[PDB]
Formats: structure tokens, sequence, C-alpha cells
């Protein structure tokens, strides 16, 4: 599914994302907008390294989830990558929390550095009741 902005924002707040390891809700919103345009079924194959990025946060199969088809991969989220293609994003959120427990935090996503870091991301949550 393709979330609407404010419904997403409340969905993520319910799932404990606001201020998770120091990360405001707006940053997560910015990350989701730029990774997938709020589309849980979004995928991107990386021909270069044989990995795939899954779902609304575009979580990569090499490190985080299992798809069976990525060399030398580990599954730190302990999930099938299919869990990251669901309408219900709880599993994707749990995995995203796990990504940011590692030592880069949100910096693990390059789209966040490009499109979010040291920018004014207030607009993402404006009007949403969060
Ligand atoms: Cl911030
Ligand atoms: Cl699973
Ligand atoms: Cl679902």
């Amino acid at each position: 599914k393709v979330f609407e902005r404010c419904e997403l924002a409340r969905t993520l707040k319910r799932l404990g994302m606001d201020g998770y390891r120091g990360i405001s809700l707006a940053n997560w919103m910015c990350l989701a907008k730029w990774e997938s345009g709020y589309n849980t079924r979004a995928t991107n194959y990386n021909a270069g390294d044989r990995s795939t990025d899954y779902g609304i946060f575009q979580i990569n199969s090499r490190y985080w989830c299992n798809d069976g088809k990525t060399p030398g991969a580990v599954n730190a989220c302990h999930l099938s990558c299919s869990a990251l293609l669901q309408d219900n994003i709880a599993d994707a959120v749990a995995c995203a929390k796990r990504v940011v427990r590692d030592p880069q935090g949100i910096r693990a996503w390059v789209a966040w550095r490009n499109r979010c870091q040291n920018r004014d991301v207030r607009q993402y949550v404006q009007g949403c009741g969060v």
C-alpha cells in the first residue's frame, strides 16, 4: 500500500518510532518519503551486488532480511524479506529499529544523508496530530 503522509506519521508514532534512539518522527517520515514514496511494496534490485532493497524503508537483503538469493547474506532482523512487503508495517519498523541500533544509526541509509540530514524536515509531520 501507498500510505498518505499523516496516516503514516500516526502509524509510526503508534509503533514507537518517535525519538527512537534519538530519531524524531519527521526524520523517519523523510526517510520513508525518499526511499519508497511511502510504498510498502517498493523493491529495488542492485545488479551490482546481487542484493535487494525491500518495502517502505528499503531495507537491504545483504544484512537485514533473508530472501534466499543474496550471496554471503546475514539476516540481522531475523525476518524473511517478504515480511517487509506487507501492508502492515510493524515488522518493517522492528527491523528499522534494529538497523539503527548499529553504530551509524540512521546514517546507514544514504537517502537520509542526501535528502534529510541537516535539513528542515518539519513539513513531513505538519498537521498530522503527532
Ligand atoms: Cl533532527
Ligand atoms: Cl518472516
Ligand atoms: Cl499486510
